[PDB]
């Protein structure tokens, strides 16, 4: 699996969904997640994210390890997203701010 990590939150550009061949992104109000059993590890989403928030599971930084289980959990509960949409309004303001997990909305 690939995994969405902290910098997506309050950015949610949604560029990643457009290259996914298996439609395995699931949508929250201010974040996306990857369903790990559906993901085929094609790696195509990784370079598309402007937030650079996506990592191979085995490359998730130590300080963002909690995101691996969090993607698995939220992928079960959130609706599928398969089309690009506008980024969140103040995305540029939040891109690169750390610790945005505190702002995650269910
Ligand atoms: S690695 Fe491929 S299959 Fe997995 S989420 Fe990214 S684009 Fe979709
Ligand atoms: S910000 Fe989030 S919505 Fe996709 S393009 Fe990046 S993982």
């Amino acid at each position: 699996a690939f995994v969405v990590t902290d910098n997506c939150i309050k950015c949610k550009y949604t560029d990643c969904v457009e290259v996914c061949p298996v439609d395995c992104f699931y949508e929250g109000p201010n974040f996306l997640v990857i369903h790990p059993d559906e993901c085929i590890d094609c790696a195509l989403c990784e370079p598309e994210c402007p937030a650079q928030a996506i990592f191979s599971e085995d490359e998730v930084p130590e300080d963002m390890q909690e995101f691996i289980q969090l993607n698995a959990e939220l992928a079960e509960v959130w609706p599928n997203i398969t089309e690009k949409k506008d980024p969140l309004p103040d995305a540029e303001d939040w891109d690169g701010v750390k610790g945005k997990l505190q702002h995650l909305e269910r």
